[PDB]
């Protein structure tokens, strides 16, 4: 499994979490650890690296709670990319099914 | 849509095509366009570039076939078939994680 694929899989998971709803880093690590039955356990510094890029590209934004803790939210643009990406990957599944069909 | 994602998708179809059976560049362009009902149009020069990478990594190899004429075909190696299995398994696990994220969510509601 190539390095590019584990990065892509990690990205997909984080963005799906925020689509479930706003959340914070320590909450994101816990939720993921228990949904993989302990298999996937993310590192603080890793999430920070990925969030800097996503916030630079306008995909997510952050704000304060109880104003102590820092929350993250999927932006307007962000929701749009989720839909584009899901659509393209759906069409590919049909194409492959059809390559074998005409076969 | 990121470049790496379209790059990954084209990679994915191409390897699936060879998994259907051996093929050559023009047939690969032909076979895909008719299964996409004309929608998808692959570039020759890209395929030339993309097939070099896969052969460098031991994923595909080629041999000579007779058309009449004489054509060059491409074939998926063992290493290729094993990566196909690995790739499918990992992405199955990712789908499970997503399945459980929404369940534990609905469980907190109650």
């Amino acid at each position: 499994i190539p390095k590019e694929m584990l990065r892509a899989q990690t990205n997909f998971i984080l963005l799906m979490v925020l689509k479930q709803g706003d959340n914070y880093v320590y909450g994101i690590i816990k939720q993921v650890k228990e949904a993989s039955n302990g298999e996937m356990e993310l590192n603080e510094a890793t999430l920070y690296t990925i969030f800097k890029r996503l916030e630079k590209d306008g995909i997510i934004s952050s704000y304060w709670g109880d104003e102590r803790r820092k929350y993250y939210r999927l932006t307007e643009i962000g929701h749009e990319n989720m839909r584009l990406r899901h659509e393209s990957w759906s069409r590919v599944d049909k194409i492959i099914e059809n390559l074998e069909a005409n076969k």
